[PDB]
Parts: structure tokens; sequence; C-alpha cells
């Protein structure tokens, strides 16, 4: 063996940000908004990264689909174009790769051109994916042989996504390791894995399982950073890249590269002729435009900075080495701008038609039996709570807070567009799973936020849970009368304080907001496994619609409410 | 890819027996001892068929050591140089393999020749037992590549052996999916899995898992038989061999050799250019002496057939395809005759001694507090439970009959040819998992048969259990007074009769022999897990005497009976 230098160079999750996005960094001490990421940036980077550095090794570790129009609108079309126009190497699989199905997996890797990997995700012969990617891979260097292996996440693909069943999946530690050990007698002692099964298993994999060198991650969305993007108090949750020991004692690197297309991960990997990893540079490039750099001034307005304080911002971020401005690539700005141009048409198109009564909601019916609301309140935010229902096949309720819902939502067309204007936050559905009594004390905690001591927009509606409450808390302070939740038999059925259901909400509420104390306790405490599932709020209308494209109206809202007399 | 075949000539099992060992048959209508076995005749026998047969591919699936003071005595060279003189392509790990730790596996693989081949127990970098084996290797047979993959059972050696801890083991059905997958893309479509993992795990891997097409099956210690083997009234369970389909409809072949050197498989595989194997010849050859042929006389007693009843029955033997008879080596009779010689001499030493008074067994002293007895009755018998009760780290409690013990066990000198003049019977150790109140009702009925129904024989005594029983029995028909179990906190608790423990005791009485009613109902049930571990009663008593080479005499029984007076 001889020792041989390896250039990565590394994105994952972009979940369809074909453009660029908004994004806050603290910048000459004054919280600033710019704009970060696309995959025409993307791939400029890439492309003048992988000729300045020897052996670059290009690589994508997955989620490339979903979360935005760009996947709706062309079911992976436009993501394998852009991901084509960047030449990758390898690609591997994510857990919203099967969120449409194996059809819709289907559908992005006709057009691709990257070969993929994942040797843990193995469809039967029937399948319409056999034969549609391989486990592993083997790239020479210099004389040298290199492997790189693919890895999914599993549970949260199984439970969360829509694979089919001809498709079979393996645990993450055991394929790793055999994976890794069957290399070893074909003269192998550089190895890749390429893993979407998210830093906490990826971590785990490198103090686990031995022969592996390098683990590039996806599915966990972090920043992996340096002390330049702390300052600009950008979310850095580890240093790019960190280091373990496996059990035989080597050396193992583990680095993600953020999502949505924000990031260029840049690590220079030596290997000793023993196969010993050591790092030769190690740069997170955070992609950002010069165009919008917009503080917020006294009136409270957003406003471009101008001047020599412009200046000294475009200054401060030229120095930066883990910044980089401005890159566009010719080809990819040509895609772009025919997939928005088509995109602007499509969206117009309608998804589905509600006929029946208009559904209230927005702010006069967050709260039912009240001077100018009406005897359901909001059923416009109880229909929200149903988009979310049926995201997840596992979910047993949803809880949506009503001023999340801006206006009631009357009979006709609804077009893609129209999704977009229901749901302007820009949240995604988040879950946890939770004992009833739990479930109780939130529904209380949204009313006396509601009721008492804030906005009326956090009063609560949900599906497959519905319930009775009176405005006048009772002798203990409790609101509920009665709480059901719908057994999955289709019967509904008296809520068990004892059961821990599986809870979905919307991002906001979940981190505590609008007086949901309970979910506040819940995030962070593994106890609750909660998740954020990266499943957008319009979208999960538009599917919804696209499963009831002739909707009848709900005429309940899920809530009985006694208002105080 | 061209079409191929391969001759496949296989043993398992064979745990130290290097010599014949005795069965019965049913030949020409009447129960006949005969012998059976020894590695002459297997030497023999693969030496004449795989000159006969066109690509002989030959196979050992595990537990070559263990079962005999050939293992004993020798540290497994002896069975490595019997191995040796087969010339097998292969063998892989089994349970035993691990019985005496790392240490004892090295000792059997310095001088072992044969490769050796176990894809899911991996040695870490810094473990005696680092790279002596390898997960797989390829062949090639007319220009066709053929790949073979080693599997260990996995459970049953963590739980029921001594791996050390630098041994990482990893689940059979993912392993044998990952390595077949993993081969695929280097032009392999033929592949033979060589497991240790027992009938039942390898039949569910057949319907389970892709891309395998033969399972040579280790563990079970099934005879796998014909009509012909049937009419001898042998043991067989299955076919030789089972058929499957895997999941993508391809077929599957799982065969294995019974045991103790008995069989040589012989399976004839075609394989398609596309891999698919069919099967062209299917004999399991029993290997037997011609020179015993015993049958019961009228006074009760064997004796040897002559004349033309002798003839008749040698006819019958000769006539039949499944039989093979008097097969033998001459450079296995000389490495047999040499260690039998040995063996003859080390048998001899002392394996320990014991120091203090006589402890009692023996008929007279089968029940406490009797006639001709002592208050302690069987201490000899409390001695055999713990000889058990050291066998496995997981058992809770043994429990041996007194009648397995024939007489006190005196202070001095203990060799290894004493242990088996101790137990003549050639019991193995067998585990259920039950209840406390099974564990009591067992207690019961063997009180019962000892006292009432049967022989005083049935009298239990047990290791890490303690009771009190009155010979009367009471108001309720129950004879315990107390039961005790040692807490592995080293203090003794009571009883738990909802707790399920890990019950160990002899093979015998495990059938429900001598009145066990309750071992016989769980026997079968798998319910309760029952297991023939293949640890034989005297070399358990070896094991106790080299754990305590100076072993002061146990003064009591753990039984405490109260006889009517
Ligand atoms: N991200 C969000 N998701 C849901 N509702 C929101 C969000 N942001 C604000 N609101 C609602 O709007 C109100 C503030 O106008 C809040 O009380 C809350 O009900
Ligand atoms: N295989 C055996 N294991 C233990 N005890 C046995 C066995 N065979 C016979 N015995 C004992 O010997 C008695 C018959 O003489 C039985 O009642 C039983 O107690
Ligand atoms: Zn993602
Ligand atoms: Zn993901
Ligand atoms: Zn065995
Ligand atoms: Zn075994």
């Amino acid at each position: 063996h001889k020792a041989v230098e390896l250039s990565i160079l590394h994105i994952n999750d972009h979940h369809s940000y074909l453009e660029p996005h908004e994004t806050r960094i603290n910048l000459n001490g004054q919280q600033t908004k710019v704009d970060i990421g696309g995959f025409s940036a993307v791939n400029a980077k890439l492309n003048k990264l992988r000729k300045k550095y020897k052996n670059p090794l290009v690589l994508h570790a997955g989620d490339a689909i979903t979360g935005t129009l760009y996947f709706t609108l062309f079911g992976g079309s436009a993501d394998a174009a852009v991901m084509n126009a960047g030449n990758f190497h390898y690609f591997t699989l994510g857990n919203h790769e099967f969120d449409a199905g194996n059809e819709g997996l289907l559908k992005l890797l006709e057009p691709l051109k990257i070969p993929v990997l994942s040797a843990n995700v193995i469809p039967d012969k029937s399948s319409i994916l056999y034969n549609k990617w391989k486990p592993y891979d083997i790239f020479t260097v210099d004389g040298e042989k290199i492997a790189i292996i693919g890895l999914d996440t599993v549970n949260k693909t199984v439970n969360s996504s829509s694979p089919g069943k001809d498709v079979k999946f393996y645990d993450e530690i055991a394929t790793a390791q055999i994976m890794a050990n069957a290399l070893k007698q074909q003269g192998i002692n550089k190895i890749i894995l390429l893993s979407h099964a998210g830093s906490e298993k990826n971590i785990e994999i490198a103090q686990k399982v031995n022969d592996i060198d390098v683990i590039v991650t996806g599915d966990s969305h972090y920043l992996y950073g340096n002390d330049e993007l702390r300052s600009l108090k950008l979310p850095v949750i580890y240093e790019y890249p960190l280091e373990f020991k496996n059990p035989n004692g080597e050396p193992v690197f583990v680095m993600e590269g953020w999502a949505y297309s924000a990031v260029v991960g840049d690590l220079g990997v030596k290997f000793s002729p023993e196969g010993i990893a050591s790092i030769t540079r190690k740069i997170p490039h955070v992609l950002m435009s010069s165009h919008k750099l917009q503080v917020k001034n006294s009136e409270g307005k957003w406003a471009e900075l101008t001047g020599d304080e412009r200046k000294k911002a475009l200054d401060t971020l030229k120095s930066m080495k883990s910044i980089s401005l401005d890159d566009h690539d010719a080809k990819t700005d040509k895609l772009i701008a025919k997939y928005k141009s088509e995109k602007d048409r499509l969206a117009q198109e309608i998804v589905g038609v509600i006929t029946g009564s208009a559904m209230p909601g927005g702010s006069a019916n967050r709260i039912p039996n009240k001077a100018g609301s009406n005897p359901e309140g909001s059923i416009a935010t109880r229909f929200i709570a149903e988009t979310m229902y049926n995201e997840l096949k596992t979910v047993d309720l949803t809880i949506q807070n009503a001023g999340g819902v801006r206006a009631d939502i009357l009979p006709g067309n609804v077009t893609f567009n129209d999704a977009y204007t229901f749901l302007p936050f820009g949240n995604t559905l988040y879950t946890y799973k939770m004992e009833g009594s739990l479930v109780k004390q939130v529904l209380e905690d949204a009313m006396q936020f509601a009721l008492v001591d804030g906005s009326t927009g956090a009063f609560p509606y949900g599906a497959g849970i519905r319930y009775e409450a009176n405005e006048t808390p009772n002798a203990e302070g409790k609101r509920l009368v009665s709480v059901e939740v719908l057994n999955k038999t289709q019967q509904w059925e008296p809520i068990d304080d004892n059961k821990r259901y599986l809870v979905g909400t919307n991002a906001y509420v979940a981190g505590g907001k609008d007086g949901y104390k309970t979910f506040g306790k819940l995030f962070n405490d593994p106890k609750y496994e909660g998740v954020d599932t990266y499943l957008p709020d319009a979208e999960s209308f538009i599917k919804f619609m696209k499963k009831h494209p002739h909707f009848e109206a709900y005429t309940s809202s899920n809530v009985k409410f006694n208002a105080s007399t």
C-alpha cells in the first residue's frame, strides 16, 4: 500500500431548495437578514473546488427531494436536473426519497444520472426499484482502492415515509460493520460511509464499528462549523468534523453540511499506507449572497444597508474563509430559470375542489361560541389538523392552534398557490410520543393562554382527537369535560391517561410558543422522542387535496366549547 | 455465465467423537445394537466420494470440539489432526468452539490447517483471535465464481459458551443478507452458506433472505434422511435436503448431517447460468460397522447374531444405498491409535483432590432421614447439581435426581476416569425457562414419585436452590415447606412464583422420566425454550474439579426433609 490523499466535497438534505432562502446572522454586531444557498451556488462552488483540489470525491448524503414546489410540481425532475449538472460521484438514499412511494422514487431515479448507493435498503426482484442502486462502489486513487458504502435511516423511513413492502431494510450498525468487514480481504483499508442515518446514529457507528474512516452524514440537518461561523451566530452544533476512536483505536471522522443547499463541506483527508485517516483541510463553506443585507430600523422595518455601513458589512464577509459570496453556475442558472418559469405556470393549476359551506377561520372564529364567532369556532383549523393527521400512518392525533389559520376556507377551486396562501408561516410537522395525561394537559395549557393569559390564536383544534370543555374552570382548575381519540377500528374511544400516543403538531407550538407549556417541556427531552419531520404545512395541505380532489367541507371542528354565560 | 455442477460433501457437530459409538436400529424387524461413525470412517468416505465426483466441495459446519475426552485431554489437537487428515475445504465456527474461551479456540485453530469462515463473529484488533478466519471465500469452478459465507449461532454462543468480550457477534439473518447482497456486483450468482445457526434459523434464512442457494447446517444435530433410513427406524427429522423459495421466488436447499461423526452428506447440485440450483444427487451416508450386530435374547441379554440370521442382517445393510459399511482410512487409523494410547495414559492423571468427609450417595442415601440413610441424604447429588450449575453463567438453579449418583463420593484424588465412573449414564445438561410456580411443582412431582409412586432415585437435590419439605403432604396435597433461590447479589431469597428462572437439569429427567411430570410437559413446548446443551455430565464434573483442584467436601445437601415419624 501507498499513502494517498482525498478531497471530499459534500452536501446533504437539500430538500428541493433550488433557490436561495433567507436566514439571519449577527454581522458587525447587528442582526442582519441575508440570502443563503440555492443550487446555482452549490454547483458553482463544487465546480471551482473540485478543479482546485487533488482527488476530489463529490457526494450527496440524501433527501434530495421534498420541501418546496420544485418537488411537488416536477416529481423530482428538477432536482435530478440540478444534481446531474453538479456531476456528483455518489448519492445515497434518504428517508424522504420514499415519501411518494416506490413510484415517486422511480420518478427521481429515472432522470438522475448520479450513481446511487444504499447497502441497507434492498429491493426484492419484483420491485420496480430492483437494480436501481448498489450497496457500495470501489474507486482507485493513485493505484489505491477506496470503498464507499451507502446507508439509510431505518425506522424513520419505514414509519414516517412510504416505502413499498418489496423493499427490505436492515439495521444501520450491523450493515455498516458487515459491509466494512467483507471489504477487508479485498485489500481495502480505506472506507467511506455515505450515511443518511443521522448524526446520532453515525456517531454511534463511529464508536462501535471498525474499519470505517469517514462518515459523511445526512438527516439531522446539523451545521458543523467553526469559530468563524459561531461569530456570525449561525446555529453551529458541532465542530467540522467530529473525531472519534473506533473499538480498534483507529480515528473516525464524522460530518454533516447543514441543509437546504446552504453549505458545501470541504474535508481534505490523507490516508497512511495502512489506511489511517488524518485531516489536512477542513472548511464548511456557507454559500451567501452579497445582495441582501437588511437590518431592522427604529420604526421596526427591515431595510438594506447603505454607504459605509454596507461597505463594512461586505468587507467583513469577504474576509472570512468559511463564507463564499455570490457563487453562480451558468448551466445551473439556465436550468433554474426554466424551472422557475414552469413552476409559476404549474402552481396556478387546481389541486382540488371544495364543495359545501365555508369553513370559518381567522381571528373572528378562533374560539367557539364567542361574540363574532360561530358555534363550531375555527372549522378551518380542524381542516388544517386533518391535513397534518394525513401525513403519517403512525400518528394517533394532531393538534393545531387557531392562530395558524388566517381566514375562512371558502368553497371552490384550490390551487397549489392557494395552499401557500392558506398557510404563510412555514411550519413543519413535529411529533412527540406522550401519555394521554400530557395530551389533556397541553389542551388545558392552550385554552388557558387563549382565554386568559395571551393570544386567542392559541385555541386548540385537533384531528383524531375531539373534546368538550367549559370556559369556566372547575374546582380542580380544569376546563376539560371529555376527551376522545379515534381508534386508527375507526371507532372513537375515551383517551387513556396512561397510553402513549404519537402526537403531531406544528413546529411553532411544539417549542412551547402560544402558551403550549407541555410541548415546551417535552422539547429536547429524549423520553418523548421529539422529531421535526421536515414535512412543510402547505405541502401537507396540497397532499390532502390530492387525496380529496372533490372534498365536501367539514361542518364541525372536533371541539364543543361551553362559553361562560 | 455458464452452467456448472458442484458435489457438496459435508459433516457437522462431530463433538470430538473420534471413535465410533453405539446406536440402535430396526434391522430385519428386530431392534439391533450397532456401531456407527468415527473419524476414520468419515475421512475414508470423504476421500472415496471426492475422487468419484466432479467438483467436490468438502465442508464442516461447526462444533468440531467438546463432547469426549478426546477434547479434554488434548485441547483440540486431536480434532485438528483428524480434520487436517480429511482435507476439508472449509470449517465454520460453532457455539462450542468458544466453550474454553478465546484461549481454547486459539488452541484448536493453531494446529488446524483447514480454512475457517465466520461472517457474523468478528474479533477486534487486540483479540488473540484477530485475523484467524475470514467472513467468506470465493472459488472458481470451470471459470465460474462461487462464494461461500460462514455463519454462527449468536445468542446460544454468547449466553451458553464463553467468547471473550473482544469478539463481536451480529444477527444471523442480517449478516446473511448483507453478505449475499454485497457479493452480487462482483458477478456472483452462486452462493453457499455454511451455517451453525441451527435448522430453525437456517430455514428462516431460506425463506426471508435472497441470493443464497444452499445452506449447509450445523447445531441442531438433526438427521436429514430418506425412506431407507426411516425403514431402519433411525431418528429422521426431515428429508435430505429440504427445499424452499426465497422472497424472490428462487429455490433454496437446506440440509444437516446428524452429529457425532455418524453421517457424510452428499448433495449434487447443478447451477443454471443465472445461478439457480437444482439437485442431481442426494444421499445421506450413514457410516456403520458390520462387526456389531446384537439383538436381545429371551434372558434379556444382548448377543451377536450368528449363522444365517447374521448373513441376512449383513445382506440387508449391504443392499442399502444410504448405509456405508466399514469405511476406514489408513492415515486416520494411525492418528487415532496414537491418540487412543495417549488418552489412556492422560485419563489416569489427577484433575483435583477432595478433602474432608465422604459425601453420601448411592441408593442408601437417596432420601434424607430414612433408615440406612443420613440426615442430609444424598450430598453427592448436591455436588453433581453444583457441577451442572457451574456450566452456564445464565442458569439460576439446577436440579439432579438422587438415582443419578450410584455411590458415596469419598475424599482423595479424582482422575478424569473417575468422573466417568461417578456418572455412567451419559446425560447432557438440558435447560428450561420456567416460572417459579413450575419449579415448585417439579419438586413436588419428584418427591411424590420417590416416596410413593416409583423409584427412590427420583428424589431431587439442587444447586442455587434449597428447600424444606415434609414426607406427609398437607391439606392441600403439598410437601414443600419453603423454597429459596440464590441471587446470582449472592444472597438467598424466597422463590418468586411469577419470575421466570433458567433451570438446568439432566436430559433423562428433562423428558419426564422418574416421574418428573412437569419437565415432561415443558418438553417440546417452545414457550419454555427447552434446549439440550450437549454438555456431557462427566465433563461437567471434570470442569468443576479443574475450578476446585483442592475442594473441601460439602456437608449439606440443600435439602431439609422432615420424615414422617
Ligand atoms: N409559526 C406560527 N405557526 C402558527 N401560528 C402562529 C405562528 N406565528 C404566529 N402565529 C399565530 O399568530 C398569533 C400572533 O399574531 C400567535 O398568537 C399565533 O396564534
Ligand atoms: N440417564 C439417567 N440419568 C439419571 N438417573 C438415571 C438414569 N437412568 C436411570 N437412572 C436412575 O436409576 C433408577 C433405575 O435404577 C431410576 O429410577 C433413576 O433414578
Ligand atoms: Zn432531511
Ligand atoms: Zn432525512
Ligand atoms: Zn453441536
Ligand atoms: Zn452447536
